[PDB]
């Protein structure tokens, strides 16, 4: 339940797969990766996993190349971070009632499906509670692991700027920089890796912008066909709903994005008070107040937008009251 | 010459002009509000000023308007904060050889000429030796002093993603932090104001875009009749040639900027190595090795572009 007994689950147990979500961000690979590199320099068997495809702005990474995507392992022990739900970790979620696991995230809405689970949404990032707990294990940081460790609580915060971004934040950061985090190689890759085309998809998302709600709500949708026209991929798309929400006097921005064919995910994202993870968790998704998802499958957009935001504007309506 | 010096002359005075900048950016205002409301602390009757207007996103920030463009004071000491060279002032360089003065600096090409000079590179922002200054003088902090004083450090190393963004500048950003400032109030201020006009006026930019060098060299421009027509002003451009930098395979990003007619900023912004200031410098400007810029008066753009690039084609060479 808390990081004590984690710790002393993770200690008892040599064989171990470490497995974080589908469609993974910053957090969940560098969560995934600095555990399974601490686990590894204690000297256990272990092997890290995710459901997807890694984005390439992680490809230069180090030890970017130890998240598989098809294991062939016969743990003794499933790790699960960063991971809402049982569908969040995709094809690996068949393993639940097979092996023993342990739950390490930082939603509040994790339906603590693991047999030991450690959910503190105080963190900004699940890579803050994977370094108490290397830490804890006497794991010794080198520059490289000080990096993915990171690397999560940048992402998780945007780098610094979102309304997480409080004293343990900028405390732990201090601490992995001392440790020789590379602050400016994990800026360069994530922020400053675009291709040139995602310019241009952008503009076609612009030009789809809705506003309601005298401007403070926008939302946009790339569908697939505008994806491959573009040549392009939802890695391409990945900081646009951050974009509309940047808009001046913009309260909550949506992106709805169909990639691929049939499969639509939306991204909602709140400037100042409005609660986002309430709306994507009543429409099946979940997340944080100011930043939250939802992932549909089988439907079409023009089904999809309607549901969402209404739903969304219902929800707004009543805030402002 | 050193801090030491610095704190006590500032000590030794009681009625005080603290000067930013032209074209401010957020270590100017974060420098001169921060040191401005630390001096205030110790009793003295202090004043900031800028010669220039304050940009839009500074407009919410606690005691903006104590930066004041035509201040009418009689100071004993004036105090230059973030400026290397008197051109960089503009009219209160008039007061220099008239008001004994202090310059607080973290830039490499600083000309040294305040009558005390406390110059150190080795800063990411000016906002991290005011940070020192005012704990020296005794000042404590608040938590408007501390989001006022954290501003500048977050700026100078564009929220903390340039390369300047070393171990010191974390231990302020957390220490400042502890302290009560609001990291995020400060990045939606600065970096979620953007205005629709100002996607328009990008999109120009990436029209004009050329890339050299196999993409490593990436430069733009935007003449004043196109801020016109967009209805923007400098203030818009403000992000744009970080935005340039942000391209994969970037290496130096350029943009040549016509605001107001017959004056050309030309800013710089490189990614792992080129060291853009010896460029700027060699032109007539300055900045530090990853940032660095240039202005123009009275030279038309169509001439100011292709030396330029040549110069910086040259150095880009070299090393
Ligand atoms: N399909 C989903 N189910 C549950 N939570 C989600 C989902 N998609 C996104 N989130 C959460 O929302 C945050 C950001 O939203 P997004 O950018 O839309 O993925 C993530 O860091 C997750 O915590
Ligand atoms: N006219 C100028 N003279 C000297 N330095 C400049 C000038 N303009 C910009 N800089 C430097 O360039 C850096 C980036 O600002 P800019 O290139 O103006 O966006 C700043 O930190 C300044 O030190
Ligand atoms: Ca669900
Ligand atoms: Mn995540
Ligand atoms: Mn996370
Ligand atoms: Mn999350
Ligand atoms: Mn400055
Ligand atoms: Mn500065
Ligand atoms: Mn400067």
């Amino acid at each position: 339940s808390g990081m004590d007994e984690i710790v002393k689950v993770l200690s008892q147990h040599d064989r171990i797969l470490v497995v974080g979500h589908i469609m993974p961000d910053g957090d969940c690979v560098s969560s995934v990766l600095s555990l399974t590199l601490g686990l590894e320099k204690l000297g256990k068997e272990v092997k890290a996993a995710v459901d997807y495809k890694i984005p390439y702005v992680f490809e230069k990474f180090p030890y970017i190349d130890k998240i598989e995507e098809n294991p062939n392992f016969d743990p003794e022990l499933l790790v699960v971070v960063d991971a809402s739900s049982p569908d969040r970790i995709g094809k690996f979620q068949d393993l639940l009632d097979k092996v023993p696991s342990v739950v390490i995230d930082h939603h509040s809405t994790n339906t603590n499906f693991g047999n030991w689970n450690w959910v503190d949404p105080s963190f900004a990032a699940t890579a803050q509670m994977i370094f108490r707990i290397n830490k804890a294990l006497g794991v010794e940081y080198d520059s490289n692991l000080a990096t993915l460790n990171y690397l999560g609580i940048a992402t998780d915060t945007g780098f610094f700027r979102h309304s997480n971004a409080d004293v343990r934040v900028f405390e732990d950061a201090y601490k992995l920089v001392k440790m020789g985090a590379d602050a400016h190689f994990v800026a360069k890759e994530i922020l400053e890796n675009k291709r040139f085309e995602q310019f241009k998809l952008f503009a076609e998302v612009l030009e789809r912008l809705q506003l309601l709600e005298n401007g403070k709500i926008a939302y946009s949708y790339i569908d697939y066909d505008t994806y491959l026209r573009h040549n392009c991929t939802d890695e391409d798309s990945a900081g646009f709903v951050g974009e509309l929400r940047s808009i001046r006097g913009v309260e909550v921005a949506v992106l709805f994005m169909e990639f691929p064919r049939g499969k639509i995910h939306v991204s909602m994202r709140s400037k100042d008070w409005f609660n986002v993870n309430e709306v994507a968790f009543e429409l099946g998704g979940g997340g944080h107040p100011r930043a939250a998802g939802v992932t549909f499958e089988g439907k079409k957009i023009e089904e999809v937008i309607p549901r969402v935001i209404n739903h969304l504007l219902k929800k707004f309506k009543e805030g402002v009251e």
